[PDB]
């Protein structure tokens, strides 16, 4: 209704910025679908400009953790945290529509206060970047140094280039649902 | 609905800042579940950057007060009051997902007025800090003096570090709901 | 729902500032529960930073007026008008959770206009303070003179200190709902 | 619900400023309860700081018009138009709770524009004052001159003094609903 | 400079709204010019949309009081208080340029607060209107009831109609300074 | 300085919107230059988008009243009241530079209040429009009816079109000062 | 310049609200004139709607303190602190122009904070009102209780009424500088 | 000019809040006057509602440091830091005009940030209070414990009470400059 | 004037936050006093809450560069960069008045953008901190580690403690200019 009816078909729509509210809703729907049936696939549609790293990791870890395969399907755009969750779907079941776009880039943040507070914030966001680089590296088959170089600034990829990159497994063609 | 549906499985989702409204909601849900069944465990997911000390304590004392064990599960991030409540779960039943982050730091506040009013407010927040340090020492095994030094500035912990710190008992591995 | 299902258990949640809207809601629930059953206790949980004196008195006089005993349970914080209503529960049925805070202080207000109007507002808030002191004297056993001195500025009390002051009867211990 | 449930016991809750929207709701509820039963009393609880004179008169005249007796019960504060509606209840059935506050004062207003516009607005509010004094006189037994003098500035009354004045008939004592 | 140079020729320019600042400056210039020479005429140019009644009366009474004849010359527009000061120049020496405009209308004000404060405000602005009607009546040769009727709303007069009205003595024609 | 130094050359610069302050300055400069010499020409440069009708008539009538010829020279733009004041210069001495623009249109205004107030304001602005049409008719040799039609909406003219219209006498050619 | 030239004639223009800056300016001018000549009178024109009590008292006591007589001359309006200073001129040398208005009323202020702070502010402004009443009684010949009643609300006086009240000595007539 | 011409008479005017800008001006004037003449008295008039403690101490220490005696004359009001500087003038040369007010109270401030920053700010402002109490003790002959209690809240003093307190030496009486 | 005349006594007044405008002014005054005379001492008064590090370094290095000794005199408060410039005065000629305040603390900053930008900003302010510690160490005789530890949070010092610390050479006593 309309999402509630698609939920009955094990479909979840991720169609916005990823903040704490959106993460909790997505995680709750993943938990629910598994409680309903722990074997059948889940279908996660992603059209998102990104969002918070920790909200993204709530979703990522919940995907990794439950028993069902979570298929990921990029429609429109999956950028930043959105392309991270796209790459998080079950290997072999990560898709993009032919004109969907994918963007990857390094994390952003802020820091204010005493020199020692700024340095704690700096160190924390550097450690977070290395963790993201490492995980995306394992999700894509790329080296860590390739991820670091390719995310230094915004890096826009077509569906076909995202497949060659390893972020998705197949570009979805029409005539099938 | 979707949280109403998870509530039938005795799951509470704490996914935001902890203000007085959030705290009454969590407290009410804790009371509701005990009233339906005072023996079965409750599952409290925490994704929270923290919030008010007194709202936190409404949740904390209610967790300790009811008969059911309250399992705490950190997804994404438990910072500040979020990690105090994470530590507050039933011992042996405090978890974090593998990429969740935990952060601890001393309390923050504000004071304006006459010198004597500012002294009253300084004395109250120092006493609040001694009360928080004492309870976290009891919950983790760290000494009060170590809690004091370790919370002087922001202190970010991975899941495994939260385990060794004593804030949780196990890092959750996948292949199990 | 969630408060509605707790209502069925004769539980009323007071978890915000006390204004006219909040007071009207709490009086109604009290009135409602007496109509349902005039003998069975009511349970009033208090987490409030205070609020309006006249709205508080609407709750106070309604609590004293109905037949059911109204138990007061402080979770988190009962400050200012919050702690006055905490002290207003049936004697022997006024509680605080072990880490809840209680605070008492004199009333605050404002006045603007002609010298004559400022005098009228000052006289009114002073008489209101004497009325509050007299009632709190009756509820706690402390003398009016001691309440006057102890509320001159903000006075924060632990649960145990609130018991020795007479604001509550017991600190509630765990292992019981 | 919660007010709908109490309306089935012929209770109406007036707990805000009296404006046009509030007056329509109160008038409607009065009209509705008469329609259901034109003989049984109605219970109007009043916790109001006052409000619009014409909105107040919509309520006042509806109280006088309908067949049922309308008991007024002051909880918290009946100020300005609030206290006028308090005096409007059926004689013998006008109550205040022991610590409720009653306030009377003359009407306030504003005028802007040409001198003749300002004169028209002044004459209208002076006439309105004489109408209100004349009615409060019939309702209380005080003379118009005494009302005139006693409302020149804000006049705060305890529940007992409001009884001595004629605004209410009885202070309500406990051990009864 | 440029006004200071014209001041040496005994010319004052009133070219703005009449507030207390402007009145103080015009009055100071009148006092100065008389101090320089108490017998030669002064030339007051008026282009003004009006302003405060009391600021206007500061200027009016200073014109009436000093020894020199004050000639008044309307250029552009003299409305409200501006047409009052125009009519206040020495009889026989009040002028308008051929296309200048004159407007007369009743005073405007505001009033807020208690009925008795609004009535004092109304009474004062009505007495002020009668005083203005009376003085303008004597300046123009019209009856008081004619002034009252013609100022009920905004009343725009050409220079020629201002001369027939009595507000000015001659329409100034060209080829002279 | 630098305008003050052009003043000693009998040059006035009108380079902005015409309000009461600007009219005051221009009138004062006109009075001042006649004071210095009643015979020699004045030179009024006009680059103005227009402005207030009454402020414009203060300048217009002062131009007409004084003894010296006032030459008018359009540089850049003379629109609305600016082109009215361009046409006001001494006949035979009204100029535009080759690329100057002139614009004529009917007056604009506003009104709010009671129907009879709106009628007073409408009648006043229609009457002002007939006065402006008649003066421009005398200044240009065009008939009032043709002014009426040609000003119904914004009517932009080149310098050559303004000379054919009668608004200026000559388009000023270079090689002279 | 223009006030600097008038200061050469020992004239001070008080033409605005009385705030601390205005008061320091007036006080400095008073001291300046005494320093040039401690024997010749000073002329203080007052057109003022009032202002701060303590800034008024800085002017007042300085007027009383210096050797020169200070003549007070009301043009336009002396209201509130303005009429207190008018009354403060050297006896026999307090004037108003014939259409000047004088207004007297009780002081206004504001208080917010704790009951005891509001009591302190109420007490200070009542004692300030008794001080102002006592001095106005001495300057006018009215008894303190008549001042008290007459300033309860705004009390507008003509020049002749201000003379009969004792606030000035003479109404100024024309034909004299 | 006007303050400039008073400066030549060794008169300094302190008539506003005391911030760094004001303090820098007053210190400069004091330094300047000492350079001109190290032996002749300086006259410092005070009409100030107070201001910053450190800016005040910049003025205070400069007054004690220079050779010339600095007379302090309170006109209007010396409150807070204003009354501290009043008490700082050369003993026997500290004055108030008869209707000037004096007010003393404890310092006010604000703190925001971590618990340990709030503690640092509280300790600082308390130490500052003790330093001010000790110095006022020396300036007035009152004990520290009596200043502590008498400044707990706003303490308004007449000129006569300020003399009995020791804040000034004499009330200045008229017929002397 | 008043600062221009003090400048002829080779005095400079630093009495505000230190930004680029203030630094340019101070640097220029130093450059100008050296131009006038390269041997006579300069007197820099400091009442500053601090400000920009690079602005302060513009002043610091100019003090070190010019020929004359630059004496520094703390009046009121030298905080942050203020206390750094205080220590920058010629050794043996760094003073504080007896009640002046000195405060030292570490630098503060802000950073926003990509992780690599935040790292660049953190490294730059850490390097700035080591530079400031190193200079203050040479200026005071304290070790860098002690400076480091003593500036971790705001550190307030009396004038006497600033002497003991090595920020100044003497506390200035009175009876001397
Ligand atoms: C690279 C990609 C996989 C993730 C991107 N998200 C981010 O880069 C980071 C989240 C983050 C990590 N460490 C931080 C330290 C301080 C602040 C924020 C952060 N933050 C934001 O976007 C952001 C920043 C602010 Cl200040 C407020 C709200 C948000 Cl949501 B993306 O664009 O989806
Ligand atoms: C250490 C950790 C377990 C708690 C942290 N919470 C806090 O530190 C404190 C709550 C508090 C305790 N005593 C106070 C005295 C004055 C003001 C606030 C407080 N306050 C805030 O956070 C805050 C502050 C303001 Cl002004 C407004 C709203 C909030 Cl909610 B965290 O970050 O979760
Ligand atoms: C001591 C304790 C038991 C009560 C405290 N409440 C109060 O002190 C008083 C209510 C009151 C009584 N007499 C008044 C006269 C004028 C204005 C307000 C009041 N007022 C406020 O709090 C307040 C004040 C304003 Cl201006 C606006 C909104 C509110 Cl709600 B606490 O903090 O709970
Ligand atoms: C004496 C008592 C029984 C009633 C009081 N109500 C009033 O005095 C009057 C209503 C009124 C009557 N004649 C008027 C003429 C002009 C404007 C308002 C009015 N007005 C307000 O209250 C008010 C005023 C404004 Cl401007 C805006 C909104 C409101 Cl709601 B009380 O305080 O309950
Ligand atoms: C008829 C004509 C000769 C004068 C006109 N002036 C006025 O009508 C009156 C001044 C006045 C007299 N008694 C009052 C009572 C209350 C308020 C204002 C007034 N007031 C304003 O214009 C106005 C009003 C406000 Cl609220 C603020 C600023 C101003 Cl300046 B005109 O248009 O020149
Ligand atoms: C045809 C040409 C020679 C004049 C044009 N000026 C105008 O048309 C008129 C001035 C005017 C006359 N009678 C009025 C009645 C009500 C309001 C304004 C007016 N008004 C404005 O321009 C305007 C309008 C407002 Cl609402 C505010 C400020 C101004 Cl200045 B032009 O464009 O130079
Ligand atoms: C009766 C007559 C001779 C004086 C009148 N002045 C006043 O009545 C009083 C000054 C005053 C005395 N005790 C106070 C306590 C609190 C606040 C203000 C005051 N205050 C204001 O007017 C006002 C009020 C505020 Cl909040 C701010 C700025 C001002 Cl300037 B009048 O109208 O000239
Ligand atoms: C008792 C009397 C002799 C002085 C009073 N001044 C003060 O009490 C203090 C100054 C001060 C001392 N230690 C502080 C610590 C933190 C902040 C301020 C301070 N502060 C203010 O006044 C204030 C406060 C703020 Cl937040 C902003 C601007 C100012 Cl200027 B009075 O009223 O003259
Ligand atoms: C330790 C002491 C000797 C100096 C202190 N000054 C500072 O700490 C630093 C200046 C600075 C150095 N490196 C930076 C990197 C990023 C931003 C600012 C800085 N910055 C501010 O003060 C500040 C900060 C902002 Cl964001 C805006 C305006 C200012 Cl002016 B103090 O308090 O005098």
């Amino acid at each position: 209704d309309i999402y509630s009816r698609l939920l009955k078909d094990r479909i979840i729509m991720l169609g916005s910025q990823i903040d704490d509210n959106v993460a909790n809703s997505i995680v709750s729907q993943l938990l629910f679908l598994q409680a309903q049936d722990s074997e059948k696939d889940i279908y996660l549609y992603i059209n998102s400009p990104g969002g918070s790293v920790t909200a993204g990791f709530a979703i990522y870890d919940t995907i990794q953790h439950i028993k069902p395969d979570v298929q990921t399907i990029c429609i429109g755009m999956a950028a930043s945290m959105g392309s991270f969750l796209l790459a998080a779907g079950a290997k072999g079941k990560r898709f993009a529509l032919p004109n969907a776009e994918v963007m990857i880039h390094q994390p952003l943040g802020g820091a204010q206060g005493q020199a020692t507070e700024i340095e704690i914030a700096a160190n924390h966001i550097l450690k977070t970047r290395e963790k993201l680089n490492r995980i995306l590296s394992e999700r894509t088959g790329q080296s860590i140094e390739k991820i670091q170089k390719d995310t230094d600034r915004d890096n826009f990829l077509t569906a076909e280039e995202a497949k060659e990159y390893g972020l998705i497994d197949e570009v979805m063609v029409p005539e099938t649902k």
